[PDB]
């Protein structure tokens, strides 16, 4: 049982949208809300497009991002903002955190994405086998409604 | 992907290759070999095959791996120790490094390999969308005869 947040956006030559499912247990355990103290387990789905002009053909996971999420309850103005880590699950590799909720409501929440090149991702540049410049740091920002998953 | 090195081993539920080529250009060249001061790129090729446990599909690029190489010139029995960087080129991501040979003859390189979880990546454990636990550390190696390019 998986949930749209929002519909899915394509920038930078890459398809970025965002999901929620109840919540995980991740290993390393510990490491943020166990399922139990979660309402939700938050992802950020971003692959390649055609036309990339990073190296990546079209359907290919983007690695090495780092992601920060901007998560307001739009009925409260409630607040709340953390990182994803990768990980990966048994249809692949995303982006994710668990997340207690708001309560029910309108929410908004926007991903702010850096590129591979900020997480030790190297290019290269030589005109035989190099890759264009990394994209600039760029925000997207989804709106949806949270009822709870039961 | 220019000059094969030895042959892939599939291990792991992985097709792992070494391969070099010509020194490359890399941004913005920071701990590492300028392409002028070395003698090639050589790098670890790494996609899951069909039945990976870890949560990879066929042919898929294996991310956040930690790979340190041990390179012997086998004829004079020189050694070399150094690390691979994750990089991006034309033909996709893959783990490599400019290395300085160490003259032309039989050459055996090891490739150290750590599993995603080392360099920050988290596995889903529950039952609907969980994967299997991490291979251990492990080695690979290629036996190859390096003759310039
Ligand atoms: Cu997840
Ligand atoms: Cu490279």
């Amino acid at each position: 049982k998986e949930y749209p947040a929002g519909e899915p956006v394509t920038m930078n030559e890459m398809e970025l949208a965002a999901v929620y499912l109840q919540p995980i247990d991740m290993e390393p355990r510990g490491m943020g809300l166990p399922a139990a103290k979660a309402d939700v387990h938050l992802e950020a789905d971003i692959h390649a497009v055609e036309g990339n002009k990073n190296g990546f053909g079209a359907g290919e996971w983007i690695p090495y991002l780092t992601i920060s999420y901007t998560l307001v309850n739009n009925d409260t103005g409630e607040k709340q903002e953390g990182t994803f880590m990768p990980m990966v699950a048994s249809d692949g590799p995303h982006y994710g955190a668990n997340i207690k909720m708001m309560g029910v409501g309108n929410y908004k929440v926007t991903y702010h994405i850096e590129p591979p090149s900020k997480a030790g991702m190297h290019r290269h540049t030589d005109s035989e086998t190099g890759v264009g410049r990394w994209w600039k740091p760029f925000d997207v920002s989804y709106e949806f409604k949270y009822v709870g998953l039961n």
